[PDB]
């Protein structure tokens, strides 16, 4: 029944979310695996599915990846988001 192919572990750090027509904001994740995050805020929860948006952590010591993303799926408190190949 899994049909996750890989495991999700919580991960709750600072997300800048940008994208070109909506603007960008702070968020925070939630839960991480190899191929997606979950990210939560209020405000991206209208997000349409299939948006790319960037993500880049913040206030890691070093500069941290900036991730391009896609929107998988909206629920009330944030989206599900899945890392472009
Ligand atoms: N479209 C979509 N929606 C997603 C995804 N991940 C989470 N959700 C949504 O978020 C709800 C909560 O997920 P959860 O806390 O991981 O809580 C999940 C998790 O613990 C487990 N679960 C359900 N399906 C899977 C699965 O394929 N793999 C694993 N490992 N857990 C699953 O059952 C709980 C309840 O599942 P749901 O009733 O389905 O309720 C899910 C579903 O509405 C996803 O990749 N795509
Ligand atoms: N960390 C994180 N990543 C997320 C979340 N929601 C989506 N993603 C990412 O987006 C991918 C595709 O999600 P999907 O198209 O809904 O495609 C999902 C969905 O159809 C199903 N699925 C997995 N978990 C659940 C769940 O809890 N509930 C339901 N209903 N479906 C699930 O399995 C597919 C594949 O799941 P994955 O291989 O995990 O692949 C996921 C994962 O990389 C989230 O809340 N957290």
């Amino acid at each position: 029944d899994n049909q996750r192919q890989y495991p999700r572990t919580p991960l709750k750090c600072r997300i800048r979310i940008s994208h070109p027509l909506f603007g960008e904001l702070m968020a925070q994740t939630r839960d991480l695996s190899d191929t997606g995050v979950y990210v939560k805020h209020p405000d991206l929860t209208q997000l349409p599915t299939g948006s790319v948006v960037t993500g880049q952590v913040q206030d890691l010591p070093i500069d941290a990846p900036i991730l391009q993303m896609e929107v998988v799926r909206v629920d009330a408190e944030g989206v599900g988001l899945r890392f472009l190949s």
